[PDB]
Parts: structure tokens; C-alpha cells; sequence
């Protein structure tokens, strides 16, 4: 499986960073500061593809951590989740952990592949967790750019 580094920045130029454990938050951050940004390794799964629809798997680099999406309380969760730190990354990812990343115009969206519509978002707010949210238009941030970082 292939992959590649990178960080995540939402459309209002919002930075994520490690909130505890397993949870993520999206924060304005300029200066040495940007250092506490979390750097991802994007994974070039299998699942179904377009020429604007990629699947991916998103785990923190260096760390056996993946984002997936579940049903808590009958509604889609974006969660961080341990991993076998042998078996991973793979190129056949269990679907929990797969995203639909489809460019639209310079930026980015997240779809889960497991809940249709349901996409990584941001709050407009400062420290707030980064969530999967099922509603695109003027509320929460739905879209990001990406910057590569180097291997």
C-alpha cells in the first residue's frame, strides 16, 4: 500500500492537533507553534474510484492510530482507533476507516465510504474536536487543503 504525509488545514486556515488520546481539534495556530500539528499518513486503499473520488485511510504518522467512522448512539462518529501495529497499514482497509477524498476546486472533502454524506468537519469556533458531520452548506467546515511533508 502506498502512502504519503501531509497536514490538513480546514478552509478558514484552522490547524488540527491532538486534543487527548483520541480525539482531535481544530485550532488557528501560526509560528513555531504549527510544530503541535499532527502530520497524517494518507493510505491509497482499495474501494471504489473516480477521477474525483479517491479512497483513503487516514492514520497519524508513526503511530498505529487510525480515523473511522462508527454509529454511537444511532448516529456516525468520526473516532481515533488502535491498531495491530504488525498488520497496518493495508491496502484492503475495513471500510469503518475508509474516506472518499474528492477535489473540489483546490479543496478537499472527506466523505466516510461507510456513511454516505457524512463528512470530516470542523467548527467555525476555536478548540473544538474535529467531528463527522452530514450536513455540507454555511454552518460547520467541510472542506480543507492539503500541504505535502516530507519522507
Amino acid at each position: 500500500v502506498r502512502s504519503l504525509n501531509c497536514t490538513l488545514r480546514d478552509s478558514q486556515q484552522k490547524s488540527l492537533v491532538m486534543s487527548g488520546p483520541y480525539e482531535l481539534k481544530a485550532l488557528h495556530l501560526q509560528g513555531q507553534d504549527m510544530e503541535q500539528q499532527v502530520v497524517f499518513s494518507m493510505s491509497f486503499v482499495q474501494g471504489e474510484e473516480s477521477n474525483d473520488k479517491i479512497p483513503v485511510a487516514l492514520g497519524l504518522k508513526e503511530k498505529n492510530l487510525y480515523l473511522s467512522c462508527v454509529l454511537k448512539d444511532d448516529k456516525p462518529t468520526l473516532q481515533l482507533e488502535s491498531v495491530d501495529p504488525k498488520n497496518y497499514p493495508k491496502k484492503k482497509m475495513e471500510k469503518r476507516f475508509v474516506f472518499n477524498k474528492i477535489e473540489i476546486n483546490n479543496k478537499l472533502e472527506f466523505e466516510s465510504a461507510q456513511f454516505p454524506n457524512w463528512y470530516i468537519s470542523t467548527s467555525q469556533a476555536e478548540n473544538m474536536p474535529v467531528f463527522l458531520g452530514g450536513t455540507k452548506g454555511g454552518q460547520d467546515i467541510t472542506d480543507f487543503t492539503m500541504q505535502f511533508v516530507s519522507s
